[PDB]
């Protein structure tokens, strides 16, 4: 069982990107995916320096599962990052400021001014979580192929070499 959501990178956040951020030393591996540039590296490395933090951050998210997938906006500029989530201290209650914290913590090393990102939590009309994030990931996240999905990060043990593998998500 794990909960799902959405958050928002909108183009005024890329605007605010620093030199630590556009100079970063993170070489990521492409070698089964589409080439990382301008904006798309940007976001693949973000994400991959949330999932380092949070591989190292306990409280409500020790030993949670996880899984981020970023993508373009179709309509409008900028991303969004599907966000799949659950572990023994994550519950509905704490879920949205424990993400935001998480993903806004990391956030703010990359840019110059104070940005914030907000996590809609996936859930019914009534206020019921959704619980099936890791029926959204086989069904829906991991059958997308670069660039339709930019960049992808995981601990679960299913996607961990599979998740930034284009001939995986083609097959």
């Amino acid at each position: 069982e794990l909960f799902r959501g959405v958050l928002q990178v909108s183009s005024n956040v890329l605007d605010c990107a620093n030199d630590n951020w556009w100079c970063s030393l993170l070489d990521l591996d492409t070698s089964d995916w589409e080439p990382l540039t301008h904006t798309n590296r940007l976001m693949a490395i973000y994400l991959s320096s949330v999932a380092s933090k949070l591989d190292f951050t306990g409280g409500p998210l020790a030993g949670c599962l996880y899984f981020f997938q970023v993508e373009c906006n179709k309509f409008e500029e900028g991303y969004h990052i599907h966000v799949v989530i659950g572990g023994p201290g994550l519950n509905p209650r704490n879920l949205t400021v424990c993400v935001e914290g998480l993903f806004n913590n990391v956030l703010y090393h990359l840019v110059t001014g104070n940005v914030k990102l907000k996590f809609l939590p996936g859930m019914t009309t009534k206020g019921k979580y959704f619980r099936d994030g890791e029926q959204f990931i086989e069904n829906y996240l991991m059958k997308k192929i670069p660039l339709n999905v930019v960049w992808c990060v995981t601990n679960i043990d299913g996607y961990i070499d599979t998740c930034i593998s284009a001939t995986f998500r083609r097959g």
